[PDB]
C-alpha cells in the first residue's frame, strides 16, 4: 500500500482467481480509542471497530471510502484505490490505445517547448487525470503541464468512437536551436471510480513535431495546362526561418502521403493540372518528423 | 607568495639589480618539532633547520624544491616558483609572440563551440602548460580545455623557426543562433624549470572563425575562353547552411588576399581563363572574420 495524496491510498493487488489479498491497517485520525466504529461506502452498516481497522483488500468492494465514527459523529475517512496486476502486467483498462498500440500521443507545432499530449477513454464517466514529469532528477527535463480537458474531436478505431482527452504542456527552460540530449519523460495518472492506473511516455520534441499547414496558398496561371502555385510558412512555425527550414510535397487530386507527390524546398512551383486540386503539405527539412495537413486549392482560371 | 597547487608556491620577485628579496616562511608538514633539518635541490648539504625555514628569495637558486628531514627520513617538501617582474612588467620569456605581438592565437572552423589556441616557445625543454577560464564568475563563459600538445608544424619568424604548441577547447553550453554578449576569457599558465609566467586572452568565437576550404571544386567548360566552376560548402562548417551562410572570392593565377578576386555569394560562377589556375576561398557571409585557405584547380573538324 502507498499514499497518493492526503488520506488517499493505492493498494496493489494480484488479480488471479486464487490470490491472497493484501491486509491493510487503517487507523483513525482522532485522540480517542473507545467506541470507534467503521463503515464503507460500498457496504451497508458497521464493517469494523477499533482505532485501527484491519481488512483484506482483494475485490473492488473492499475498496472505496472507509469512514470513522464515534458516538454518532464522524471523525475521519480514508480512501482506497486498486491497482490491478494480472499475469504480471499492470492493468491498462481506463484508456484505449491508438492504432500504434501506444496510449499517450503528443505533438508539437514548433520547437518552442510547448506541446500537447492526448489519450482516449473507454468510458467517459467518473474520471480523474493528472500528468507530470515522471523522472524527478536534476538532469531531467522539467515540464509544467496543465489540466486535462475533454476534447470535441472523437477518434474512431475499429467500429467504435472513443472520446479523447488532451493537456497542454510547456518545457520550463529551453533553447529551441539546441540539440536534445535526453528525452522528456512524462507520466499520466488515471482514475475511474476506485480503479487506479498510470501511463508513461518518453520522447524528444523533435520527434513529435508536426507543423501547421502552409498559409496563403494563392493561384496564378501561366499558359495552357500550366499554373504557378505559391505559399508561405505557417505563423505557428519556429523562427528564424533560415534556421528552422521546411520542405514541402506537392500532389494532385481528382500523415505523410508520398504516393504521387513531388518534393520542393522552395515556397513555389510550376505544375500542370487543368482540372482538379493542387495540394501541398509541409515537413521539417532536416528531420523525418510528422508531415503537416494538406493545403489544397482548385485548378481553375 | 601564493599557492599554485598542493605544496607548490609562486614567489613574485622584482628583478632590478638592487631589489630586496621576498622573505618566505616554510613550515614542515609533520607533528614532530625536534631534529628537523632542510635541504634544497639547488644547493649542497643542509641549508636550514627548525620547523619553519625562513629564507630570502631573490635569485633562481633560492627557488626549487625545499625538502624537510628528521632523523635521516624525509618528511615533506615544498616547491618554489619565481614570477619575474622587471620595470613593472611581468616577464613573458617562455613564449615567443607572433608577428602581431600577441602570444595566444585561437581559431575555430565553425560555431559549434570547439576551437583551438596555439602559442610558440623559445626553448622546448622542461615545459609544463595549463589553460583554463580566467574569470570564474557566474556570468562568465565556461570552457573545458584539453591538454597542451607539441605540434609538428613550426612557425618561422625573423630568421628562426619556432616550435608550436596547441590545445583544443569546447564551450560548455551553446545555443546555435544566440548572439555572443560577453567574450571567452582564457588564461595559460606556463612553467619552464622553476620559472612561472602566465598569458591571457579574450575573444568572441565569431571573431576567431576561419572556415575550411570549399570541397569538390569541379570544372565544366562552356565555350572558347569560357568555363563554369562549381563547388560546395566544407563538411566542417556549421549547419544548417541556410542560416550559416558563406561568401566566396574567385581569383586567377599564372588570410584574405583579395588582390584581384571577385565576390560570389552563390556556389558557382562563369569566368574566363583558358590557361592558369582558378582559385576560390570562403568567408562568413555576414561577419568579417578570417577567410579560408585557397582551393585551386587548373584551367578542328567542322
Ligand atoms: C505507477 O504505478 C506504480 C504501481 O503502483 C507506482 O509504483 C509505486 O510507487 C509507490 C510510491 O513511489 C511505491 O511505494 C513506496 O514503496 C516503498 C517500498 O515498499 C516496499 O518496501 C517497504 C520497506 O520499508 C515496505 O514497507 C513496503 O510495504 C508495504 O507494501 C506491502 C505490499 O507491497 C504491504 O504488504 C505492507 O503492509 C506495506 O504496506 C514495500 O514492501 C516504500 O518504502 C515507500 O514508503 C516510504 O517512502 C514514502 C515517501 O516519502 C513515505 O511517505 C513512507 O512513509 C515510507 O517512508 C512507498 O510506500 C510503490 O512501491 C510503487 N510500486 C511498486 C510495485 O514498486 C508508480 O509510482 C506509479 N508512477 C507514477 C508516475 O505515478
Ligand atoms: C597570473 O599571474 C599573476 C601574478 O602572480 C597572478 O596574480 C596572483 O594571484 C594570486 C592568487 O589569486 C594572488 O594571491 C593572493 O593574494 C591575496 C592578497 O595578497 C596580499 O594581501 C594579503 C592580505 O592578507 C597578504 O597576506 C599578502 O601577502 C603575501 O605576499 C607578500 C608579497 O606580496 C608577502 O610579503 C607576504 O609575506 C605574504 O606572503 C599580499 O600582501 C591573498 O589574500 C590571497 O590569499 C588568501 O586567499 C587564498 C585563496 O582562498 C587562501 O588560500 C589564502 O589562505 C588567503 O586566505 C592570495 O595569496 C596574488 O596576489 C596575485 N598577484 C598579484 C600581483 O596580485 C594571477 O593569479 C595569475 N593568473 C592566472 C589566470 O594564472
Ligand atoms: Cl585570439
Amino acid at each position: 500500500m502507498w499514499e497518493l495524496e492526503k488520506d488517499v491510498y493505492v493498494v496493489e493487488v494480484d488479480w488471479t482467481p486464487d490470490a491472497p489479498g493484501e491486509t491493510v491497517n487503517l487507523t483513525c485520525d482522532t485522540p480517542e480509542e473507545d467506541d470507534i466504529t467503521w463503515t464503507s461506502d460500498q457496504r451497508h452498516g458497521v464493517i469494523g471497530s477499533g482505532k485501527t481497522l484491519t481488512i483484506t483488500v482483494k475485490e473492488f468492494l473492499d475498496a472505496g471510502q472507509y469512514t470513522c465514527h464515534k458516538g454518532g459523529e464522524t471523525l475521519s475517512h480514508s480512501h482506497l484505490l486498486l491497482h490491478k496486476k494480472e499475469n504480471g502486467i499492470w492493468s491498462t483498462e481506463i484508456l484505449k490505445n491508438f492504432k500504434n498500440k501506444t496510449f499517450l500521443k503528443c505533438e508539437a507545432p514548433n520547437y518552442s517547448g510547448r506541446f500537447t499530449c492526448s489519450w482516449l477513454v473507454q468510458r467517459n464517466m467518473d474520471l480523474k487525470f493528472n500528468i507530470k514529469s515522471s523522472s524527478s532528477s536534476p538532469d531531467s527535463r522539467a515540464v509544467t503541464c496543465g489540466m486535462a480537458s475533454l476534447s470535441a474531436e472523437k477518434v474512431t478505431l475499429d467500429q467504435r468512437d472513443y472520446e479523447k482527452y488532451s493537456v497542454s504542456c510547456q518545457e520550463d527552460v529551453t533553447c529551441p536551436t539546441a540539440e536534445e540530449t535526453l528525452p522528456i519523460e512524462l507520466a499520466l495518472e488515471a482514475r475511474q471510480q476506485n480503479k487506479y492506473e498510470n501511463y508513461s511516455t518518453s520522447f524528444f520534441i523533435r520527434d513529435i513535431i508536426k507543423p501547421d499547414p502552409p498559409k496563403n496558398l494563392q493561384m496564378k496561371p501561366l499558359k495552357n495546362s500550366q499554373v504557378e502555385v505559391s505559399w508561405e510558412y505557417p505563423d505557428s512555425w519556429s523562427t528564424p526561418h533560415s534556421y528552422f527550414s521546411l520542405k514541402f510535397f506537392v500532389r494532385i487530386q481528382r500523415g505523410c502521403n508520398q504516393k504521387g507527390a513531388f518534393l520542393v524546398e522552395k515556397t513555389s512551383t510550376e505544375v500542370q493540372c487543368k482540372g482538379g486540386n493542387v495540394c501541398v503539405q509541409a515537413q521539417d527539412r532536416y528531420y523525418n518528423s510528422s508531415c503537416s495537413k494538406w493545403a489544397c486549392v482548385p485548378c481553375r482560371v
